[PDB]
């Protein structure tokens, strides 16, 4: 964790969803991991604003390895999460045991 | 409501690249516009946690209307300007005038 992406999540009946906005990160490089109860979901975003940073002029997106982790309910299924990202947005999707 | 999306500025080469943060939103929907050396990128996004919010457990992601302006050097060609969204990250490619 050196970034902190935002994640909302919500309780439904009988699912959560996380909702991850993790721009510039390929939902291939994200991983979503369920540990005991801990739902984690850990990357890297590589910012443009590494390579050749003399010439930025304003710099407000932040980035590098990111480990976002929540200590969900134990009706989490971590068997059943599922994690899809569309337009930078990852959203995860975990039924209720 | 409103948000206020995080925007990197870059001074290249050939080129001004503003690099918005704007997960959630189809690039087709990001108005970019510059007018009066002033890059403008405006838009709204909508958010899940606008429905049903009490469901929700935690809420960190902004979203809402968007309208950020930066004022650019007067050498940032308004004619030129690109715009591609990968992954929630608006590029915006600005030509120079090449030097004007």
């Amino acid at each position: 964790a050196q970034w902190v992406p935002r994640v909302d999540i919500k309780e439904e009946v009988n699912h959560f969803v996380l909702y991850a906005d993790l721009p510039g990160i390929d939902p291939s490089q994200i991983e979503v991991q369920m540990d005991k109860g801990i739902l984690s979901i850990r990357g890297e975003r590589k910012s443009e604003s590494s390579t050749e940073t003399e010439r930025f002029s304003r710099i407000e997106r932040r980035y590098g390895s990111f480990h976002r982790r929540f200590a969900l309910p134990d009706s989490a299924d971590a068997d059943g999460i599922t994690a899809a990202g569309r337009n930078g947005v990852l959203e995860i999707r975990i039924p209720k045991r």
